[PDB]
């Protein structure tokens, strides 16, 4: 029901996928043994890291010999294995399917289009590309539609999909994106912040976003 | 245990995510009411289709009112709801985690880098892009490493992760891509072909890939 030793997370504070894992673990009341892994120094490119994770990415979860990367795979695993209840990731096939769709939308659409826009600006010093911006804005339109009639992305209760998606929304809010016109997102964003507030939201998500904001 | 009516799938034969769903349904012994939805004929842009799917993409799963897109979320739902056993997608938290990672790897890396490389060449009639080719070959490099000491990507048995990944491998092979240097993939492809052979591999995946291959 609980892990035998603190689960190690090879992370970096500003990293969005890392932030989603950290907040999820807080809701499940799991304490993570946080270990910093520098990208520029090539701490992920060591012979020890490559054997553990051949993709050399962050975050990398180490649950006592059980290695796992990809943030959304970690999020769901932690609920399935160490969740006291299934509220964040319900077993009901139809309810789980909607969450899985939102998790897939996040990785394959929303977060991808986030990286396509901001990564050249933050780390390469490139200009704000409007073609890439329109794609990301289209994704925000779709996310707004998913929240039509629902307090959360996958239904009535907060899920792991909410925790990962909100990281992107926290990032753009720190950059200077005014998404209040997307009224479903605006109300959801305030709702999900309140839900994650006693679970280290400022400590994890805001701090991480602010660190990325200093690159502008 | 079984769906109340044949699960409708708004699909197109050559579409890679559609083919992954179709083969998954065949292994689970589920019949699908296949509805042809021609993309660039404006059939996905109709008011009825937008109400069902605002992202206007294929495939779209209709299981008795329950609407779902994102191929990998569909695959997992079919096993969770209508699987006679959980062999293709096991309940075990750690066993599921590896599959979920491979599903995330497929959506996030393998398939994305496939689309970036081949979409311009197939549809637009453009030349091969070098930077996109490096990324896709790197994605195959990682896939080869995942298959080290494993007959299948997620472990000992064929899973839904194999079914979705093999579609990309079937496609490139049809386009004349040599991946024999990746010994693990080369052995795994021949293995997975035969494993899916009694579950309509030729009629679904090969037929689909050949329809895309004609564009070259």
């Amino acid at each position: 029901h609980m892990p035998v030793q603190p689960i190690k997370l090879y992370y970096l504070p500003p990293s969005p996928p890392c932030r989603a894992v950290m907040m999820t673990a807080r809701v499940l009341e799991l304490d993570l043994h946080l270990i910093t892994t520098n990208i520029m120094n090539g701490e992920h490119m060591t012979p020890e890291y490559l054997k553990m994770n051949p993709q050399h990415t962050i975050p990398t979860m180490d649950d006592n010999g059980f290695i796992l990367w990809e943030s959304r795979a970690i999020q769901t695993y932690l609920v399935n294995a160490y969740g006291k209840d299934d509220s964040l990731y319900p077993k009901n096939p139809r309810q789980r399917a909607i969450i899985d769709q939102r998790l897939n939308f996040d990785l394959g659409t929303l977060y991808l289009r986030y990286l396509n826009l901001y990564t050249p600006i933050l780390f390469r010093g490139e200009a704000y590309d409007q073609e890439k911006a329109d794609k990301f804005d289209e994704a925000l339109g779709w996310l707004n539609t998913f929240l039509d009639g629902r307090p959360f992305v996958a239904g009535e209760n907060m899920t792991v999909a909410d925790i990962t998606i909100v990281v992107t929304i926290t990032n753009i809010d720190a950059f200077g994106y005014d998404f209040s016109s997307h009224e479903n997102i605006a109300k959801w964003f305030e709702r999900t912040k309140k839900m994650l507030e006693p679970y280290g939201y400022d400590e994890i998500d805001v701090t991480g976003a602010k660190m990325l904001a200093s690159f502008l």
